[PDB]
């Protein structure tokens, strides 16, 4: 029976919820636009 | 001696000179401007 990950206060797989120990890494990517007034 | 190659009239050196028989092919090849206001 794999009941240990639960949300319980006592447990250690709420522990992971409440805080996230693993960071989370996000790159933004932009368009830029070379010909503006062609577009026009 | 290779004297049958000459500019003589009576030889067929002269009549390849003369007149070229073999067609020349010429591809015109262009650029096209994608950003014109953006040069200026
Ligand atoms: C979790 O830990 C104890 C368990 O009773 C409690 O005192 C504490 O307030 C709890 N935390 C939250 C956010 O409920
Ligand atoms: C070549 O051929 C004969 C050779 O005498 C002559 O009548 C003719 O005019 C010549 N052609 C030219 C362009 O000189």
């Amino acid at each position: 029976i794999e009941k240990k990950i639960v949300l319980r206060n006592g447990t250690e797989a709420f522990d992971s919820w409440e805080k996230p120990p693993l960071p989370v890494y996000t790159q933004f990517y932009f368009f830029n636009v070379t010909n503006p007034e062609e577009i026009l």
